[PDB]
């Protein structure tokens, strides 16, 4: 039988030119690649973007392989052709409001969507043909032979597919006119090529109903076809995600762990590390330090170029020995390990859970932030919520079952030192959804929490499809099928549609939550601050004989916030791998310094100047690439901001004392970046 | 046969309590009266607010009398009854958005509200039944007899009104409850007393938008029926009209609604036969004039505007520089310089903007520069002719008085005046005391009333408003939404002399301020400008070592602002009513607690609405504002005007250095006061 790698593609989006792109990475962390007239890779990346400052996008490549495992192409004997068919969908304003871990079916059928009362988006929009036509869907396209080209253009929609839809027409704010979902391309051999959106972003409110965007994901179908007429076909999924603002920091849990993690636990991948008839791991399970351990340590290690989490410095400080499994180190190790918060159970109404807790102990000399220190997946809606009285609550974050696993079996001195076999599971496999998040999923940034449910799989790492083109062809997509309820497979749209709409949102919001520490059910409450104030009025220096009456008078002032952070809370961090918050500055040179307004080397907010969610929704190409300018030296990285569109903003310097009113106070200055709309 | 007084009654909204009132002024400039338990007036207003602060509801007697010009009341030997009905209503959410002068039907058929394509208010709705359910009517009340009081309730609607209608529910922003349009009473002695609304303004919409907004404004016809101890009767009619608060009420307004009504009266009803010929359509050029009656009071007014404006260019107009009742020869040419610098009218012909209103200044030659009479905008400051899609909308920028306001002043000018008393005219002073307390001129739209009032088709006779149809027509039918009596001429429905204005009203008292106006192009009131500015940055570095130098280094970059219509310069900074909606007013507290509060000594002139520094601020706040009144009024002749009964404690203050919006502290030296509406008070 043949099979198609990656098994999900992963493409980004970008607003260069058509013609202007990048190939995927070729592992985990790994920058993407420049190519020749070939299409084949060459050497990394050197710039992201283009002259103008726009973002190329990345496309990914497909590879079709025997039975043996070998490569097919154009030029392997006995195929005469190669054919990739690709349908990809926007199916986002069509689905569900995003409302944390509601929806959620791995937490049990009492946390549906329907029992959850979670509404539509586009709510007004009722009847099924309606719904239907929210979906961004221009139908399938193919691509085959050498150097092919062809756009998943609205002017290129196959007679055959009768149900097309998109927002048409000139759009109110953002975006104007959607055009594509992206390219289908092969390089000179015949291999597949998929690019995703421009970025696009529009709709015809201020509000957010009837809003698009251009990410898209959904089927790959390969057919070989091999001299005889006769022929083979394999199938894969594809998905398109926002720009990899950091592509060489990876996160703590990536979506391959989350893959692996549901493959361990529910398709029998690694079957001396999980007895399935019981549903347990194997205690007797020896993990491998290089393999399983280290890329714990060296993940953790990064975050400091995107956020400040020094107190995860313990954890790869090598303060002793990670590679000792001796008795005498076992204590070391049992103390780092205890350290993780061991994870939530999926049951409703269950609040005294590790991930509800913040600190190993609250008592001074004893307080440290538990591991991995984030938020988790619902650090945002309380128990009381939408008209709940038992909302699923995740305040902070953990590893994924299987990572914490084999830290258990580390800690325990279950590990060896040296080479270890490779998993059955493809490095092509895991180097496209390697480099997209896989914790916490709230919703998260490619692909939310649909991603851990075993029911969207025919195996490990791969994508079941629901039904094949002759079925969409004549009927479209299903806008309310929910692939996790019925089990069948997933329609062209439904990995992302659950995301916001549109992904500039999540991007805005992906940077810090202020996590309630103290009540398990309990994230945001109402506050309200009463300030009475009395003013009492005394004159003097008066003449001697002379008084006059003293005056006063109250007032007070009443302040009601609905839903805020009960305190006290704790500064954690949403995505700094894939969407920076504390980044250091880059320009070197004299020109750039005057356009950023900064010196080099000094840590400032990533997004500074993106002040309002809309700013973000037209201008997140501006923002930086945060890259390591010490690349050739293996272990001494030095990461920053580059490529950032400088002249987009505008930059005041306001003197404290024109906030207070203290003229003295003007030693000291506040740096405002900022977007003049008015600016050519 | 009866008649009743007066003609056209006023009432002002109020929100303190319900039987807390003050009664009508009784003459142009008077104050309204505190009254006994009779309801019968005794002493001008001691406190127009209660002691919360709400404004107190201002309500209009009406008096009937008989053949004799006698009054008659329940006293009077042959009287068993005298019965009132008052159908009053609000039109407004039911008829056309306010533009400008588009509508009016005095500048021709092709000035109409159809053929400017004007839309409708929530013009979503488009039958006819759901468009008089936009009308806030509850049918007509009836009051009889001593000390009787009936609500103009959606509680007592008569159960033979088959078609009442007003905003039912809660009400999503501002007022949310709707329930009464005013109150009837009769005094001790059976006299009608009409009060009006409550300040309500609420809508479902946000205004920061504005549909399906009301106000309790509103308008509509008295009757009278007065029966006999024989158990005959006669009935006689008059009109009645809402408006919100007057804040300055011993200020007038240079041209009053009274002076409108005369101005009609005078023109197309015979008035006053011997200034004005009717078969040839001209004024008299023998008319003389009275010094005391005709001239006086226009010179009255302009003096008092000072109060509530600045308005210093027209101090010469009551200077008395030389001597106004000098009718002489050596003395014409001083009357005739004065009334020259008076602005005439303009021909209400579409398309012609080279005309006297759109004309500032006397010259703009140094040393003969004045701007003409009365300085304040016109009826038509806004628009240019090329708005709404036309390219002949009617403009006009300054203000004249009336017509026959000028020609009376032409006849002072010529000599054609006496000094002592004049012959009254037939007008009566107790039709003239009512809406002569109301805004004549400019109308953009104005403050009671707009430009209807000036149309002869919608009156009888002068100062007499023509009813359409009747009692047991609109019992039936309900209200007419869509009908222009100015069109059809076959007289006015409950709600039609309101209708036209703001809808809520708050809007047009938060723009009722000044103007910009352009007064280079005739035609144009506004326009986009564009602001580019290219801004090339240079950098040098020096005082280096010797051998030292780096290269210097710049860029160029530039912002584009488009405001797309505001005054097009050269433009004039200019009143819409000082009288009606003060601006500039001297502060008035003269004890340290008042002082505290206000943040200000006395005696300093600062912007009347300093703190509502938004439109919805107004909406919710109108009532906080001050009265601007005679502090010194036993004294004639010495008037000294401040604020009074502002409510200060609504308020917040801040004081802003200037270097805090500059960056440079040596500008601390001066400040800046900003008052502010803090809504967690
Ligand atoms: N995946 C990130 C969502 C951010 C949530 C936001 N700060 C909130 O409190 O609503
Ligand atoms: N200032 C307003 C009009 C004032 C309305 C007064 N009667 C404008 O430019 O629209």
């Amino acid at each position: 039988a043949l099979s198609v790698h990656p098994s999900i593609g992963v493409a980004r989006l970008g607003n260069a030119n058509t013609d202007n792109f990048v190939l995927n990475p070729m592992e985990i962390g790994g920058l993407p690649y420049e190519h020749d007239v070939d299409l084949k890779p060459t050497t990394t990346v050197v710039n992201f973007k283009d002259e103008a400052g726009c973002i190329r996008r990345q496309g990914q490549v497909f590879k079709v392989f025997g039975a043996s495992n070998e490569e097919l192409t154009l030029d392997s004997p006995n195929v005469k052709n190669i054919e990739w068919t690709v349908h990809l969908a926007n199916k986002k304003a069509a689905w569900y409001e995003f409302r944390e871990l509601n929806g959620n079916l791995l937490y049990g059928r009492d946390n549906s969507y329907s029992a959850r009362g979670v509404p539509w988006r586009n709510a007004s929009k009722t009847a099924s043909s309606e719904r239907q036509s929210l979906i961004i869907d221009l139908g399938p396209r193919s691509v085959s032979g050498v150097m092919a080209t062809v756009e998943i253009s609205i002017n290129n929609i196959p007679e055959t597919y009768l149900h097309p839809s998109y927002p048409s027409g000139e759009l109110l704010q953002g975006s104007k006119h959607f055009e594509s979902l992206g390219t289908l391309r092969t390089d000179s051999q015949g291999r597949l090529i998929v690019l995703g959106g421009y970025g696009f972003a529009g709709g015809n409110t201020d509000g957010g109903d009837d809003w698009y965007d251009d990410i898209s994901d959904g089927s790959v179908t390969c057919v070989v076809t091999y001299s005889d007429d006769s022929s083979e076909t394999s199938t894969a999924w594809m998905v398109v995600g926002s720009p990899d603002f950091a592509p060489e920091i990876v996160n703590i849990s990536t979506l391959s762990d989350t893959c692996f993690d549901v493959g361990v636990r529910n398709f029998d991948l690694v079957p001396d590390m999980y007895d399935s008839a019981t549903g347990h791991y194997k205690s007797d399970y020896v993990a491998n330090f290089d393999r399983d351990i280290l890329p714990i340590i060296q993940r953790i290690s990064q975050y400091q170029w995107v956020s400040n989490v020094q107190s995860m410095s313990g954890f790869f400080s090598f303060q002793f020995d990670y590679r000792d499994g001796s008795a005498a180190n076992k204590a070391n190790r049992m103390k780092y390990y205890n350290y993780f918060r061991q994870l939530d159970n999926k049951v409703i109404g269950d609040y005294d859970q590790p991930q509800q807790v913040l600190m190993s102990s609250e008592v001074e000399g004893d307080i440290l932030p538990l591991m991995p220190m984030n938020s988790g997946s619902n650090s945002v809606s309380s128990s009381n919520f939408y008209d709940l009285t038992d909302n699923v609550v995740e305040k902070f974050l953990a590893l994924d079952a299987t990572q914490l696993f084999l830290l258990g079996q580390w800690a325990e001195g279950e590990f060896t030192a040296g080479p270890a076999d490779d998993y059955p599971v493809s490095d092509m496999d895991t180097a496209s959804i390697g480099n997209c998040v896989g914790l916490p999923m709230c919703p998260g940034i490619e692909m939310t929490w649909s991603l851990q449910n075993p029911v969207i799989y025919k195996d490990a790492y791969q994508i079941k499809h629901y039904q094949d083109k002759a079925y969409f062809d004549v009927n479209g997509l299903t806008p309310e099928r929910d692939e996790c309820e019925e089990e069948t497979g997933c329609e062209p749209g439904d990995l992302t549609k659950r995301m916001a709409c549109p992904w500039q949102a999540d991007f805005f919001n992906c940077t810090i939550q202020t996590v309630n520490f103290s009540e398990p059910s309990v994230n945001k409450a109402s506050q309200t601050e009463t300030v009475t104030s009395r003013t009492h009025y005394e004159w003097g220096n008066l003449p001697a004989g002379v008084s006059v009456p003293d005056q006063s008078s109250v007032s007070a002032t009443k302040n009601v916030d609905e839903k805020v952070p009960l305190p006290p809370a704790y500064y954690s961090y949403w995505w700094p791998p894939q969407s920076p918050w504390d980044v250091l500055t880059g320009e070197l040179d004299t020109e750039g310094q005057l356009h950023s307004h900064l010196p080099a080397g000094q840590q400032i907010n990533y997004a500074r100047g993106i002040n309002s969610y809309s700013q973000m929704v037209e201008h997140w190409s501006a923002l930086a690439f945060i890259r390591d300018r010490n690349q050739n030296n293996d272990g001494f990285p030095f990461f920053t901001e580059t490529e950032r569109n400088h002249e987009l903003f505008d930059f005041k310097e306001v003197l404290v004392g024109q906030v207070t009113g203290n003229s003295e106070d003007n030693e000291t200055s506040l740096p405002v970046f900022f977007i003049n709309a008015n600016k050519e």
